[PDB]
């Protein structure tokens, strides 16, 4: 009996599932594409629920019309639905077809208060997301950012209650930064970063500067400032005194700054997840966050790109198990990425280790008792990619008589297009789904969810950080799947 091996497969809908005008205008095309997903046995779909579309008119002027039409179509296709609370800009980089900023009335606050945006050491403002520094600042016609997020989720729950009750909506992913990821905008691809630069620390907004000053004063070092020996976006670690091997990242001051920077992300996630848990209390849904996959520089001592993204991960410090520990009280899950990548596929100069990073994050989630799901980082249509995903989905292979010791709770494929569902691409994709399902038919009843309980007691940052050390080896992963596409 191999049923416990089944891993659900979701497919991300196009970024334009709802138009930039907040109208649902590609229903017939989508219905035809969803037929192909149903033919393939897919468990459900995933979609961005864009803040800039829904609350674009003004405060609390939510327009759910288009999303309700979309969700009805998905329900009528017999598919489940994962909804992202997308509190960030869609697109805005060079060549992006779909461009949806956060609400204009929110950005208008930035004219008199530009420090509502994450800001770099140059003073450049990133307009894709509101700094965590304004989470509890009542700057937005009397509301704080967290209040806006909570109110949006409340309105979503009220409007989408029938889809929740019917078992259509099964997961809520809470966007926590740029691209919906719990990170800083440290790698701004259209404004001065190119892969594989180290990135930069994006903590110069006046709110975060004041918070650092207070933190530094509480430990008797009022004079401390952010590190200045950090180079710039497109540097490599040895270009800098901070990130080089044996560099200043190791110093007392460096450790304090890195802990402060990464802790703020953890605290941001904790406070917003608490609000999300209160909103969805009693509904049969999983809450999730999305951790960015920063695989470049993983092989060097400083892990520089992870550090600037906000993940304080080193050889001897588990910067993902701390995040996982924070999620535990909420019974929140991790949605990770890079599930399709092999190390051999990456350029040498990027010092990139996606396989090891995936193993680290999955192992950290499992050690904290969490569900862990994953996505592919880049578009792939080939058997090798599918077989890499399969390995990561069941690291120990198939258990012949029960559940395996570890497995992904789900996989979400990025992303649906016409190209996916024709030709050889489609044949490869359908076989993948079969393999993820352990060669069983689709099970509409799989992975039932209990009504969501209230978050457990708030734990301090010090309690969360007990998870950082000692750093443990990952659980063993097979080199290759035992159930390949063929
Ligand atoms: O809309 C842009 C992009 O958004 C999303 O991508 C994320 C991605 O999930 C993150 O992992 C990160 O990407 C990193 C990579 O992880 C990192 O390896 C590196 O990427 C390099 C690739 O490794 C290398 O193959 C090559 O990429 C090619 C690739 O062969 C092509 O597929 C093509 O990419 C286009 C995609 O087809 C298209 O979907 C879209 O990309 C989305 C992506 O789907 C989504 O998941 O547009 C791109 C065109 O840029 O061409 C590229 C050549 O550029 O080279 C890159 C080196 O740049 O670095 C990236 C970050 O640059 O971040 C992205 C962005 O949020």
């Amino acid at each position: 009996n191999v049923k416990g091996n089944y891993v659900q497969v979701y497919v991300m809908l196009p970024l334009d599932a709802v138009s930039v005008n907040n109208r649902f205008e590609k229903g017939d095309e989508l219905r035809a594409q969803l037929r192909k997903l149903v033919e393939a046995g897919v468990d459900g779909v995933m979609v961005d629920v864009w803040w800039g579309l829904v609350e674009g008119k003004g405060p609390k002027a939510y327009d759910w019309s288009a999303y309700k039409q979309l969700f009805e179509l998905v329900q009528k296709a017999g598919l489940k639905l994962q909804a992202i609370m997308s509190f960030h800009q869609c697109g805005g980089n060079v060549g992006d077809a779909v461009n949806i900023p956060i609400p204009q009335w929110v950005r208008d606050v930035g004219t008199r208060d530009p420090d509502i945006f994450y800001t770099d050491g140059h003073g450049t403002r990133n307009i894709e997301y509101l700094t965590l520094g304004v989470d509890n600042q009542p700057l937005f016609h009397g509301r704080s950012a967290v209040q806006m997020y909570a109110d949006y989720m409340t309105s979503f729950r009220e409007n989408m209650k029938e889809f929740l009750d019917a078992g259509v909506i099964v997961d809520i992913e809470v966007g926590l930064g740029p691209a919906g990821e719990m990170r800083y905008p440290s790698y701004p691809q259209s404004h001065g970063w190119s892969f594989p630069g180290i990135g930069e620390f994006i903590c110069y907004d006046k709110y975060l500067q004041a918070d650092f000053k207070a933190a530094a004063a509480a430990v008797g070092h009022p004079e401390w400032e952010f590190p200045n020996d950090v180079g710039q976006y497109n540097d490599t670690p040895e270009r800098t005194q901070f990130f080089r091997d044996n560099g200043t990242y190791l110093s007392e001051k460096g450790r304090f700054f890195l802990a402060w920077y990464s802790n703020n992300l953890i605290k941001h996630g904790d406070r917003i997840l608490d609000e999300a848990n209160k909103v969805f209390l009693g509904y049969k849904v999983q809450l999730a966050i999305k951790i960015s996959g920063i695989h470049w520089w993983y092989k060097v001592p400083s892990h520089a790109a992870e550090l600037t993204a906000g993940y304080y991960n080193l050889h001897d410090r588990d910067g993902y198990r701390t995040i996982a520990r924070m999620l535990k009280r909420h019974r929140a899950s991790i949605n990770f990425t890079c599930a399709e990548m092999r190390d051999s596929e990456q350029s040498s100069q990027a010092m990139s280790a996606p396989e090891e990073l995936v193993q680290q994050v999955l192992s950290a989630g499992w050690r904290e008792g969490l569900n862990v799901a994953c996505e592919n980082a880049l578009p792939r249509y080939d058997p090798t990619a599918y077989n890499t995903i399969l390995r990561n989905a069941r690291p120990h292979g198939i258990n012949q008589s029960g559940p395996p010791e570890h497995k992904l709770f789900g996989f979400t494929y990025l992303r649906l297009s016409n190209q996916l569902v024709e030709g050889q691409n489609y044949a490869n994709f359908k076989t993948f789904v079969d393999r993820m399902h352990a060669n069983l038919p689709r099970d509409p009843y799989v992975d039932p969810m209990a009504p969501l309980p209230r978050s457990g007691p708030e734990i301090s940052i010090e309690m969360i950080l007990q998870a950082a050390q000692p750093k443990l080896q990952p659980f063993p992963f097979q080199e290759h799947t035992d159930l390949p596409v063929g």
